[PDB]
């Protein structure tokens, strides 16, 4: 009796908490209502939603994940209709402290004269972005499960930062920062650790090696767009990278992406079951809607964009993806 | 390409309507956002939700129905947390005209001296409730598909009105009204027409003829509770039986009940597939939550209720259900 026990105990707890508590404070009432709606939507998701491609930890968890994905998609569909003032008011209601917050890029100097080696600057890098790079790349290596594709994405993200450096003037990094730290160390160790963990724990290791020439390219484009919507949202709706919104969205996207990459790999070379399911389309639409919301609400960064780089980073990502695919095919063929 | 065409055209229409329109009026923005969230939730429902027991008209329609059911269930879960002032404010926002509306039972006289036969009163019955009885019972005969069970419910509803006459003093009807019109004509013709339609259109005809002694009783209890929540809601949150809320909820409940009765009949005597699915549990929880919301927000009708009738109409419904079951079993056995 799964549904019988799951939809009769929670209902009793719901009616108990509804009757026993007070109802004077209106905003607290609205917050409790939102929390209960989210909880019961997760329950309905566990009850009636497709299982998905993963069944190891629990088949029910990847139904709560689909429910969260649908909730975020509908939240973006809603947020697409408000104006800037209403979205800012909603942000202030979520956290009042966001009322007093300045952009990390409005008043700050990046890519300063970079020849110095004094320890005053080097040790002050592990604050936020180094932790983010390292452990986020461990998570991404768990999602991707490859040394080739992970390193390709790590190399492509630096090109993306370089090309989109005229909109958000914080992607500007010292040349001895991108190549040394962000690539060789801060991400290299992260990929190494993520793959060592993926091998220790009994997981698989995808290969990605026709239709793959364009499939992997579309995958790379969606990946870069989703990794860029983070900074777009952080810059349009002002807040910091430490506010719970930023890393909350990061962890949520990692969770939603864990089954999406598997479904896309299944639709890719398996010579078997294909026609990628719903979760992949929902994730693609989530990425597209985040991009659309950024383009709509910002309208000031993209006012000064250049179409000489938006259509050139595409070609650079395409060349990087083709070279990575050929290198992986050669490594698999000769070894 | 079902999802490919369904989730790429609607997204383009969404972004077009979002960018092209204005955003000055805040309440209109919130209303458009709610409408778009409902529409895209119906799309997600068509994409990923179980088919159900019906497949004749279209298997997708009974996914939009499940989506609407989940939406109403979550709406009740939310409404359970607000206070009376917030619910009344939400009602006023849905329709401002509800600000000036009086109860049809606060100032009105029912069950007056009933011996007169002058045509002044007889012809003035087909206003709202006669139409409701007749065509609602056509719909109920389409949902139930039986002369025995439909007549049993039609006879049990008069007992329910008689027993719950001390809370809402509008159930009081002339004895020559209930027996003659509401039973023999206003519902009799409705059941006859509904069954003639169910035979004309190529449908089935359930039988309902152990575990059925209690199953049909629970079905009858849920049916009466759902038919009574209508008047409870109409009396607690003041409005009329002609306001779009009343008949909108009636049609919605009919739609949600169309597959629920089939799933319950399947779990009942078929000697085959059993373990009634999710839709039946969702409908039962919807009925229970409507009852709980009425009990919470009213708290004035039920303050003067009598536990000598709430535990007696149960026994009367049980006796009526047992007698109907025995009569149907005898009619099937000897004929
Ligand atoms: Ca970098
Ligand atoms: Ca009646």
């Amino acid at each position: 009796p799964h549904t019988i026990t799951l939809l009769s105990f929670t209902i009793v707890s719901l009616m108990y908490f509804a009757f026993t508590r007070d109802d004077s404070v209106p905003e607290d009432n609205i917050w409790r209502g939102i929390l209960s709606v989210i909880f019961f939507f997760l329950i309905i998701s566990v009850l009636a939603f497709p299982n998905g491609p993963f069944t190891r930890p629990h088949p029910a968890l990847w139904r709560m994940v689909f429910g969260l994905s649908v909730l975020y998609f509908l939240f973006l569909v809603f947020l697409l209709f408000l104006n800037f003032e209403q979205v800012k008011s909603l942000m202030y209601w979520l956290d009042p402290n966001l009322r007093y917050a300045t952009r990390e890029a409005d008043v700050m100097e990046y890519a300063v004269n970079c020849h110095v080696i004094t320890w005053e600057r080097i040790i002050s890098h592990f604050d936020i972005f180094a932790f983010g790079h390292f452990w986020g790349w461990a998570m991404k290596a768990l999602l991707i499960r490859s040394y080739g594709l992970c390193w390709t994405i790590s190399i492509t993200w630096e090109l993306t930062e370089l090309f989109f450096m005229h909109l958000l003037p914080n992607f500007a990094e010292c040349w001895w920062d991108q190549v040394i730290l962000d690539i060789l160390l801060c991400n290299g160790g992260g990929i190494w650790l993520g793959m060592v963990v993926c091998r220790f724990l009994e997981m698989r290791t995808y290969h990605w090696a026709f239709q793959r020439v364009a499939g992997v390219y579309l995958f790379m484009i969606i990946w870069q767009l989703t990794e860029l919507n983070t900074f777009f949202l952080k810059h349009i709706f002002v807040f910091q990278a430490s506010h719970p919104l930023s890393w909350g969205r990061i962890l949520f996207i990692g969770g939603i992406t864990a089954p999406t990459v598997r479904q896309y790999y299944a639709y890719l070379t398996d010579t078997q079951c294909k026609r990628v399911g719903t979760q992949c389309w929902v994730f693609g639409v989530i990425g597209f809607l985040e991009a659309i919301v950024c383009i709509k609400f910002g309208q000031d960064l993209f006012s000064k964009t250049q179409i000489l780089y938006v259509v050139l980073w595409l070609l650079c990502v395409a060349f990087t993806t083709f070279l990575c695919l050929y290198g992986m095919i050669w490594y698999a063929e000769h070894y």
